[PDB]
This record gives structure tokens, C-alpha cells and sequence, in this order.
């Protein structure tokens, strides 16, 4: 009497969780384990054209109310996450996306060229992060609307598919209007994964009168309980205004509960970052089970009879 | 043998607390009851040339993580604040801060021509608020780095005193350069309040499925416990760009110990907000005394001791 199941680019997904870009999937055995959990989906460590080692640590701290970080994109590089998308993950079990994140417009152009027919071949779809804000001296691409079109447009020229694009937080209507107007100029834009991480926060431990990460004298982005809000907000003001496009949730997500309101917003898939991190892949049995029982509990059968319903005042 | 003494702009504060503008602080009671509180200081409700009846309700909601507010503006007008400082304000008791939040840069511009005398006259201090987020149509100024630097030159052309600026917070360095830079160049701006609402949230109740607030469809500021570290990063990031100022802090201020990273920050005085508002003027009995009690046990005996210290990695 109840489903899970989300159907979207082609795809079937067996329930719309999945890990958040840069969460539990930079290995091959994170990758694998993933694939092997009971996750609708996963996506793969934002990758750079060559391994990075990333920033020195600690770069990562667990929160009482979620998480700060300041990685700096380490990862296997490019060739590993194709290579993994191209012969070794097993599309039987679930449809996998890959995270780009190169550094430059040539970067992200040079290895679109060669996902192109990993794509063709495989099905990985690409989502493409312009939203980094760890990397020291690289502004986060989508707070300048210039630089966003302009990455937009590369790889649209180059790249024949659809794809998706991972999103800063906006916090202003006439920026989620900008964003908005520039994306709904690519029809190859099909989803949106709003949000990234509150950018640069900054926690400071009382006892040890000190910051908690190393890179950036401290500053990193935000994940967890502080960013439900304005995920949901983001996650509904594009559902709302980009409505030829699907978006998918990230942010702040712990329980079932939490992907309800994701869905009520507008989310199509819902992704899992710091509660991943601090729970492994097992999350989602827990996700699945406590998603349907909040669905049970309130009569719905399928996540179409209430996505994007919230009601306004 | 310890005070939580202030001296800045000419005054001393008894401690470094006060009222986040817009909360308690819109009528004559309120006033009073701030000015008998416990409280270093206060300030009044942001105002605007003629009153404003402000947003439809329910326009603000407290949460078990903080609050999400859409007032719009309601207050009494100018002139009511203006008569208040002029006349009625007991200066004895403790300094009084004034802020201002005009429609427009020339509503601004008219306001302080006539805020002139009576700052010189009695003393009162002006907050110049740039960052109000939630007056449909109207953008947040200090967003717009240009029409930022506008309204500073317009208001120091006509206001013969040191003023400080409420800002909205940022999320990135370049942008915390490029408001320090405009900051920087205007020396009457001898304060920088970090940081107004974070703007713009959506909360969705699960058990109702809808918003919580009537204006903009559910949209709006984030205060509470959901702010402090984007709070704390705003605060240090321009306590390090904006050596020749000081900065007052606000967001997320429940405890003397959240003061405490307030001033570690690099914070001189600790507005409180949401706090205040849950829990009313008595609350400044509380926090005088919890920050006392934090700084003896860390054997600090002044906020000199250690306003801005906080270490790095
Ligand atoms: C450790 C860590 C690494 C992350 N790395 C990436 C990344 O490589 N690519 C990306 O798009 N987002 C990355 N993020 C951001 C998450 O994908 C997600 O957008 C954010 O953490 C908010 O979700 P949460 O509240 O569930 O953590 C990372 C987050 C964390 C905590
Ligand atoms: C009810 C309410 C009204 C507010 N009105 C104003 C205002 O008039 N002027 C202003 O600068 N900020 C206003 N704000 C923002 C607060 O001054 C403060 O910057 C924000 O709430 C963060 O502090 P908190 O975390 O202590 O709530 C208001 C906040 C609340 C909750
Ligand atoms: O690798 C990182 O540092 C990182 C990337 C990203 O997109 N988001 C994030 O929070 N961290
Ligand atoms: O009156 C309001 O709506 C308001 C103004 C402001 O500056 N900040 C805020 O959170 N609310
Ligand atoms: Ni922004």
C-alpha cells in the first residue's frame, strides 16, 4: 500500500535518499558500501582532474547541533570516480551520480569531454558543484551570477546531456530570482541539489578558548540541525521557481521526519550528509523505516501526494 | 576584583549587554522596562519616518532551536524615537543607542539631519540598519556593496557624529573584504553590529504541514541558537578587517557562556535577541551573572583580557 519509489532522468530509484556529495563515497570501498546500503542512490566525492590531498587537519568537526568542515576537496581525481562509473559500479542495484568540482571553467570543460560517453555508455549522471567554499582564495562560483552563467554555458556547449547542479544557500529573494532566471536559460539543467553548506561559520570551543578546525583560521562550512531551514527554504524557492526542473534536498536531515518536510518543499531525492558522516550507510534502513512510518502515521501512499504541497498562510 | 565594564564612544557600560534592536524595545513600557533592566545599555526599535503597522500576523515564531520572524518594520515612527532620546531617556541610568532603518537612502538622509541635534545635545548613539530582510520588494543595502557605500556617504555628509551599522551576515571572504573595504573607508562608522537575522528561512511544521509565518509564503530571518556560529564568524572576520572600529555582537546569545565567545570574537557589546524575547528584561540579571561566573572560573578578571583572543590552529 505504500512506496518509496521515485521515478526521474530515466531512472528508477527505489526511495529518494542518498549520501550528500563528499559524505562516506570517496573510496572504493565508501562507493561500494554505498551501493551496497539501502540508499534510493549515491553520488561520488566532488572530484578535481587529479588526486588532492586536501586541507591539513583537524578539518572536520562533529557539533552538537551538526557539523563544520573545511576539507578542501580531497579525492581520488577525476580518472578514479569515471573509472569506478565506467567498469566497476554495479547499475543493477541503484543509479549512481558523479560530483565534479574542478577549479576553473577549462577544468570542469575537460573532464565533461570525457564523461560525456561514460554517460552515454553507463548512465552516471553528472552533478556539477559550483558551490565549494573550502578551497582558500576561490570564491564560491554561485555567489557571483557571472561566474555561474559562464560554467553554465561551457558545459552545456561541451557536455550532451542533462545534468544537475549543487547550490550555495541563498538568503534573498533577488538572488533566488538571479539564480534562478540564469538556470532556467539551460535546459540541460534538469535537477537541483539545493544546499551546500552555510558557508564560512565559525565555532569556537569555550573550554579550549580555540577555534575547532585548522585551514582558514577556523572558518568552515556549516551542515546539520543548522541548516534545516535554509535548506527547506532554498529547496521550495527554486521548486517554485525553476518549474520545468526537479530539485533535490541536502541539509539538515537526521530522521524520516526531516526528508518529510524536504519532500513537503519539494524535494524529489533527499541527501545525507553530517548524519551519515556520524551514523555509516546503515542511516538508511533507519531513513526508509521512519520516512514510511511518518507517511503511515498521516495516510499518504506515495511521496507524489505531497510533494511541494506545503501550505502557505 | 572582575567587571564586565565597557568604555567606548565616549561612554562607559556598567556590562557589555543590551537588547537586540527590534526586540522588546518598539514602545515607551518597553523602553522603560530596558532602561531598568540589568542591561549595559539598549537600543530602540529601527524605525522609520512615519509608523508602520508592519507585516499581517502571525509574523514571528519561536522555535525549539531559535526563531523565524517576518515583521516587517512595525514601529512608531521616528519622531517617537527621536521625542525618547530628546526628552524622556533617563542618561543616567545608562546609554541609549537609536536604530534607524529608512526605506530609502534619502528617508535616511532626513532622519539624521534631524537625529544631529539631539545626538549632540544628549547624547544618544545611532545603529544605522543596512540589513533588514523582511520588507517585501525591498532588498538588503548592504547585499549591494555600491549602494552600501551611497548611503555612508550620503548619511556622513549630513550627520556630524561617529554612527554604527547593523549588517547582514556574509558567507565568504571576498565578500568579507569587500564590506570591510566600503566599511573602512568611512571613519564616522566606529561600530559594526554582526549580525542580523539570517535571512530568509523557511521553517514547515510537519505536524501541520505548512509555514509558520503568513508574509512572503513562510519566508523569514533565523535567529536563536541557528545563528552563533555564522554570528561569530561575521564577528571576527571583521574584528580582523576593521582594526580602527569595534564590533558589537548579536545572534545566538542565550548564556554568559555564548557571551563569552561573543567577546572572544573580538565583540565589545553583546546584544541579545531571541533570548530576550522568550524570556524577557530579567534575563540581563542572569547573564551578568553567568559571564561572571565564566570568567572566574577561566581566571579572566576584565573583557580586555581576552576580546578577540580566540586562538587558531
Ligand atoms: C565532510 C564533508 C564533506 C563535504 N564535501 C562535499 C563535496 O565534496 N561536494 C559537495 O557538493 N558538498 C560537500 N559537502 C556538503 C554536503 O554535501 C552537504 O551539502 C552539506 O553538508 C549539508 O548537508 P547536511 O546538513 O546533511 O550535512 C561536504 C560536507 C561534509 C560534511
Ligand atoms: C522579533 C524580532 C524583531 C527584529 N527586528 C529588528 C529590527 O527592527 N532591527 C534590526 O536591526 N534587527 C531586528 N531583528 C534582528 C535582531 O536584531 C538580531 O539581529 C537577530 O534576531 C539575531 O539575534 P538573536 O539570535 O539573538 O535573535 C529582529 C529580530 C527579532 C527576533
Ligand atoms: O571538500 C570540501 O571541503 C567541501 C566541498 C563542498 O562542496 N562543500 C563542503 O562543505 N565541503
Ligand atoms: O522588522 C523586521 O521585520 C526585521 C528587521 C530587521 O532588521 N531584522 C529582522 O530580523 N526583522
Ligand atoms: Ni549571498
Amino acid at each position: 500500500s505504500m512506496s518509496l519509489q521515485v521515478n526521474l532522468l530515466n531512472n528508477t530509484f527505489a526511495n529518494p535518499f542518498m549520501n550528500a556529495a563528499g559524505v562516506m563515497c570517496t573510496t572504493t570501498e565508501e562507493l561500494v558500501a554505498m551501493t551496497e546500503s539501502a540508499s534510493g542512490s549515491l553520488v561520488s566525492k566532488s572530484c578535481t582532474p587529479a588526486l588532492r590531498e586536501g586541507n591539513p587537519t583537524p578539518r572536520y568537526q562533529a557539533l552538537p547541533l551538526g557539523s563544520i568542515n573545511s576539507m578542501g576537496l580531497p579525492n581520488n581525481g577525476f580518472d578514479f570516480y569515471l573509472a569506478y562509473a565506467a567498469e566497476q559500479h554495479d547499475y543493477g542495484k541503484k543509479p549512481l551520480f558523479l560530483s565534479m568540482s574542478g577549479l576553473s571553467m577549462r577544468e570542469n570543460v575537460e573532464m565533461c569531454k570525457r564523461l560525456a560517453a561514460v554517460a552515454t555508455e553507463k548512465g552516471v549522471i553528472l552533478e556539477l558543484n559550483l558551490s565549494c567554499p573550502n578551497v582558500p582564495g576561490k570564491p564560491q562560483v554561485a555567489y557571483d551570477f557571472d561566474a555561474m552563467r559562464q560554467c553554465l554555458t561551457a558545459v552545456s556547449e561541451v557536455y550532451p546531456h542533462s545534468f544537475g547542479v549543487k547550490m550555495p544557500p541563498y538568503f534573498d529573494f533577488a538572488a533566488f530570482d538571479a539564480a534562478a532566471e540564469i538556470l532556467n536559460e539551460f535546459p540541460k539543467v534538469q535537477f537541483i541539489t539545493c544546499i551546500n553548506s552555510i558557508g564560512n561559520g565559525l565555532v569556537i570551543d569555550a573550554e579550549t578558548e580555540s577555534v575547532v578546525i585548522k585551514p582558514k583560521q577556523g572558518f568552515g562550512g556549516l551542515g546539520g540541525r543548522y541548516v534545516l531551514p535554509t535548506a527547506l527554504a532554498n529547496i521550495n524557492a527554486f521548486y517554485r521557481r525553476c518549474p520545468g526542473k526537479l530539485i533535490f534536498g541536502c541539509g539538515g536531515v537526521y530522521t524520516g521526519e526531516d526528508a518529510f518536510l524536504h519532500v513537503l518543499a519539494g524535494a524529489s531525492m533527499v541527501q545525507v550528509g553530517t548524519a551519515l558522516q556520524e551514523e555509516g550507510p546503515s542511516i538508511f534502513e533507519r531513513l526508509t523505516s521512519e520516512l514510511l512510518g511518518v507517511m503511515a502515521k498521516k495516510r499518504y501512499q506515495t511521496l507524489d501526494e505531497f510533494r511541494g504541497k506545503v501550505r502557505t498562510l
